[PDB]
């Protein structure tokens, strides 16, 4: 259940934990990945993580293949005008996208039909093809320019789920919060995940 | 520097490590605070926090004096309906306002101007006297509901600020997360704090 | 074929039999039914049937596994408050939901976002996980307020399924048109059902 | 009270037997009815309902006169583009209008001020004049489509009516549900009846 | 001339006299008046005024009824959840409708629909049915949100009264301010009053 | 995988060899297609085409079923104004519906909900059961009003698919390009296809 | 504290004792104060007061300065077309600029930027340099047309205060009533003001 | 007659063999010609044609002016950051632009007015002196992004020309298609042209 090829794209929001964490999952439910990473997105990963990813596609698909444990060929990366790949065209085989974290400035892109990079391309194309695409915004605060751009996405399809962790299941660690926001992308994806219980599941009544 | 006087007021999102947290700040810097809190909240509180609050305003303003350490008369709790206390009327003294959590809920009720109970009211009451507003929401994913609830209000001068931690300082814990939230909510009212420092204040030059 | 649960809450709109017929079809489909009503609906449902209501969850969820022959468990009755049900969350299981037959007030609750009760959660819940929702509304003439909120809601992918039955099948009795109506929320569903037949299936060349 | 002359317009929405049953009460307030139906209505009544409508309009009128009782020239029948009738000119003497039931794709043709048949026309008249124009559609799914149209009438001062009977009176039979909704039009219209009494009238205090 | 019978609400909007001196206008003119009278209004009056208006429909209904001079039956007092009440249904007998004065809170809930007690559903009846809707909001400043609300509500034909009396006939004391206001109230009712003076009415010539 | 069942509509939109061809491709696939073709969309396919279309549905059938190859009732034709046929009612089993090509004047009807042929209403079913929905626009230059109601019917769920065949696949006659655009249909059914193979399908790395 | 230098115009609606005591006010607290008054205001202050005001700019400062006893100076009078005086430029020293009383006539002009007088220069002045604007409509019914125009300069920054007084201080007079409405012009202003205390200051707990 | 300097720009969008073959015909009409392309669309043309274009301006223009059999000077070729360009200013002598193809993420640049190159600015250059401007685009399906930003243009008095060839002259090769959208081109730009024949010019009665 729930697609077998993701496109999942990494922009130049803090939070690149969630995006590794999110492709760990993948991996581990044995989906393909189609892995998009900006030039911002990786001076974040650098900041925020010790995850040293090299910079050229090849390097860092043999990289992010060790990361994860991941079988031969399932991680595929593609450089950022790279328009052979399968996200830059609707005659592809189908794909659900993430974008997770999603920068302001790739959320505006997206919302206006930018297409000045292979992540704004794949997400101009889920859009006319109507396949699923998630956006995982980071920001505070959200300014009006920011919320006409998420309003139009969400009324064009888009699924708008921010970096909003939850608190409802006492988190004891940022791992916790991580798993949080992940599990609630994998359900909107329709792929399994235990990280997050089926809420209220047993019960029955009042 | 900041507000002397601010409505913290905490409604049923998840959350509610940062209305906590925040009312403890404001106390350390010396504020005085209108506190409400709704009904859904307290459930929150009870699920979410080992926090065993009162459930009668002077019971709770008891509680919430000794639990933070302030001073007597620094924190006023008022009821729901409680019409007679100061945020229900524009002719108050000034304040400002944060709604942390802010429901979705609470959010649609702001922004159509639903006054079913003090916390509307007062957000009502600073809207229209273009005194600070400060809300947090907590939701994912955000519908078009919430996003033009929330544009509607960010139009009207009033903050949309998500419980959306960013990790570009190396959170090690929860509460490093919570901080981040608090320290932007004081950033954004004018209050000083120490939590999150000035981002490239010793940068001069690229 | 079909949701395996269903969501079917009940407000204080004419058309009470609506709501009784489409559990009882549920139930003979072999679906789980979380059963919410209103307080408005348990007048409508003294005032315009003879089915006695208990008034409590449990005592009302016992009377409706017996009044549908309904196995334990099947139906679940969560009362208006109660946020641990699992409508009140998307990280619930994914429900169907239908809120049949639906008044005015509880479509501009679900049009604006206004979260009152479980009722106007779970609605909440449904447009922000695109999960399936079924408005029922029952009212004659429509103002221009009530059609504002249910263009909004249609644009939102909520199905408006107005208490309209046609006249198309002959019907003889009172009974016929409420099984019209309820077929029709049926097919919206992908549910099967016999009471209303494929139009023209058998209709070759003109 | 009321309307002296009432434009009645029949199209194919299912629902003939509201038609018919309003243009039998219209007669009996003794009113003089100018009759439109369109060439779907006519298919319509032919499969919904045991009335053997003829054709053209004056064997029509004939009919029409006998099966309601009504006297000589109470009835006008008016084919679909005799523009000499008086509904075509907004220069006429001052009727109400009905359009009972009201297709989609007429609601359609008067919102957009579609000009193409005499009840087309005749109700453009009525809104340019400002005369009462009373639409009754039936239709399930109500589409976005539909909403807009409806919209755009009710807020020009059309009244959307839908044949969306309530069930407050304990209804008995069909023939109770189509009484129920041709009532409402006649209160609408400010002309009296009998089969829907006023709610609540002898109802003093709580 | 006017109406016959007059649903008079009272919110809790300062100016309670305003809908006293309206009530007793009516009674004086000798016309049926169905009494709405909010909780929050309830307070407004004890603050504002020295009337002791006991708190229960029928200990109010029969002091007002002596307050007035009224005959029997003449004032009608509902609850607000009486939902047998004339108001409650469209019905009903036609009656004009004003809410004065009308609190932000009610304005918004009457803009968008809301129908969370018999106030506001009987004001969703008369917008529905194109009866007279009259609201005299009581509120300054007037925020975006208000004159949001005020204006939608104008558009579709209710009458924004506010409770801004002029003082172009030497006023004297607060009594003449409060008939000032009560009588455009009256006067936009159609019915008759002596308090403000018809303009220029012997001004021939300039 | 795909729809069992679809309406294919041709009007009167040069590109008549888009719709023929696309037939064919859906026979192949064993697919039942409900076929309706407007009175303008003969006079293209006799201008541009060699076809010999009977003008009468059932000859028109026959001769379908033989140009295709098809099964006895695998081609389903339905006049003009059929009521009788599947695709006018909501209530019909669920089919997939394009109009290819599809005039602007066809776009116009289905944009606002003119119902004035089975073309016209199949769609508007289409829409208000949120069934599949494929335009096939065939018109240059695309005026605002062109592009008003395209955009309003892709905000509603439609595909505005135009017939702008890609050349990135070295099309060598004029049967590659319409073959490329009826692949793209195909694929946006879902219905299986090997005329447009899967972009970069075998591109593992940059 | 609050501004140093107020503009004062006074438009031609009823209410001439508002801003005959707003300019009282303002000179007790020792403000200068740039008095602006229209020709229809001249009108409406001899009809509805007993004070003589002369009529060009130099005899009215110098009656004004007795009449509130003002220091040499402090009120500057400018006739309606004098350019060279401060409002009429935004490289003018910072005004706030309050609109007591405003008419609808007056309101539309600022609303639709018409600079046919220094008053209207003067608004516009203020909103293109985002200084303090406070217009003090009297009128009723409001129109949709006021309704529309005050929304659009409350959503510019504009203060909409009507000259709506509240009764929640039992005024005994229509000095008590004036001096109401004064009061918060002069909150809205930030300057000082003890005829309005502050709501619910010494409400400690519920 | 028609324009004697054309501003032609390709960008990557489908369809090199549309721009190149209408710089040929510009040529032959004896046109200055200012050919501007983008990086994306020199990937397109060696995708889809045997032409070798040369990547810098000069060897390019060398290569198009033979490839054309252009005289010296009529084609000038500028690269995308050449701000001394005649299209980068409306200073400029006057031009007529065609993007052909225009992508989607040109289409969404020149809609929003963003000016990251010479492409893009070249066209805002265009709209605001109202010189003629035509848009080329080649997509499908289209999306409500796309669709948006055609109709903002539109409105705006750009031509929306889509790459939808028309079959209604019998082509016989992907060159008789080509020739087809080129010819309406040159009809916009009111330049001659034989390709496509003057509909309908030799018949004169029905
Ligand atoms: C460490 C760090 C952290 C952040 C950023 C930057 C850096 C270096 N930036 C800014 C962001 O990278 C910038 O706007 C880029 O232009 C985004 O480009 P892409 O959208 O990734 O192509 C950023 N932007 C944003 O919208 N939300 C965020 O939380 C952050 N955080
Ligand atoms: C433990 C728990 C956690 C949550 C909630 C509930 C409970 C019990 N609710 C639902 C919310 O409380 C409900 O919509 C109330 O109606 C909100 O009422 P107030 O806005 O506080 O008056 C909730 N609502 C929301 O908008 N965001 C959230 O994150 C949560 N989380
Ligand atoms: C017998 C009876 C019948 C009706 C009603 C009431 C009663 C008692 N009400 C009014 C409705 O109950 C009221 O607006 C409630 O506030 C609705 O509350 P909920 O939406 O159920 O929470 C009602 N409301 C509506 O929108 N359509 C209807 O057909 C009816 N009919
Ligand atoms: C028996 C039967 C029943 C219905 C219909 C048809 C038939 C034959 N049609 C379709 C409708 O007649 C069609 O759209 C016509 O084009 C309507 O034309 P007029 O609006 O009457 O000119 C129809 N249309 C609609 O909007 N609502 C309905 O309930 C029905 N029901
Ligand atoms: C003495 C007093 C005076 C006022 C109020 C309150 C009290 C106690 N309230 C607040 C108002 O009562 C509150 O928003 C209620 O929620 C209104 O509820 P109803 O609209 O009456 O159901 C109030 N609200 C408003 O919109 N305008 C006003 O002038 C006042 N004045
Ligand atoms: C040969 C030929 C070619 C075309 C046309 C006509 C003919 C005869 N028409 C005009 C179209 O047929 C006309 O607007 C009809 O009214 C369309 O009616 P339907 O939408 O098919 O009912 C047409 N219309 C359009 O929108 N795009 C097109 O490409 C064409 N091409
Ligand atoms: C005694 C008296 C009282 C009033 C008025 C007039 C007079 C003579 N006028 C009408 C107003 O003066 C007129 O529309 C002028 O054109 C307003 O011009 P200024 O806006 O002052 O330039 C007026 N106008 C308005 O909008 N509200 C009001 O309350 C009044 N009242
Ligand atoms: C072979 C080939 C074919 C296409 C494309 C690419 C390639 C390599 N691209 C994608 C397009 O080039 C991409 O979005 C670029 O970012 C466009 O940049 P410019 O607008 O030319 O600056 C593309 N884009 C589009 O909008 N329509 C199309 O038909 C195509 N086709
Ligand atoms: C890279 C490429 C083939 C882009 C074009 O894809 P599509 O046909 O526009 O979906
Ligand atoms: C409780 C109270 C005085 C509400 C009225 O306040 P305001 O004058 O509307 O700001
Ligand atoms: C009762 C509860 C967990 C509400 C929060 O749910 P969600 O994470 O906002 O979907
Ligand atoms: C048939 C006729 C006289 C149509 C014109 O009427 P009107 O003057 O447009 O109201
Ligand atoms: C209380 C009641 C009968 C509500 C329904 O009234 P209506 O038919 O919706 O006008
Ligand atoms: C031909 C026919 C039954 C039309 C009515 O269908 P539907 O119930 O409006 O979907
Ligand atoms: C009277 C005058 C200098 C008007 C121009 O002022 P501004 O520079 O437009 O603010
Ligand atoms: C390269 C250049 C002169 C740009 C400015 O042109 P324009 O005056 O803005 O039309
Ligand atoms: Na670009
Ligand atoms: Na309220
Ligand atoms: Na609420
Ligand atoms: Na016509
Ligand atoms: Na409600
Ligand atoms: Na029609
Ligand atoms: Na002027
Ligand atoms: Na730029």
């Amino acid at each position: 259940s729930g697609p077998e090829r993701i496109t999942l794209a990494m922009t130049g929001a803090s939070g690149a934990q969630y995006g590794l964490r999110l492709l760990d999952c993948l991996v581990q439910e044995e989906r393909e990945v189609h892995f998009l990473i900006s030039k911002a997105a990786q001076l974040v990963m650098a900041t925020e993580t010790d995850v040293a990813l090299p910079a050229k596609p090849q390097a860092m698909q043999a990289f992010l293949t060790e990361y994860c444990g991941a079988a031969a060929g399932q991680i595929r990366v593609f450089g950022q005008n790279d328009w052979m790949a399968p996200p830059a065209s609707g005659s592809s085989a189908p794909n659900a996208m993430v974008i997770c974290p999603c920068s302001t400035g790739t959320l505006s892109a997206v919302a206006t039909g930018a297409c000045n990079n292979l992540i704004e391309r794949a997400a101009d194309v889920a859009l006319k093809e109507r396949r699923p695409l998630v956006l995982v915004p980071r920001e505070a605060p959200f300014s009006s320019i920011h919320l006409e751009n998420m309003l139009k996405l969400s009324n064009l399809g888009a699924v708008i789920l921010p970096a909003a962790p939850g608190f409802y299941h006492q988190p004891q660690s940022v791992e916790d919060l991580v798993d949080q926001v992940v599990a609630r992308i994998l359900n909107t994806l329709g792929i399994p995940q235990d990280m997050l219980p089926r809420w209220g599941e047993q019960h029955l009544v009042s």
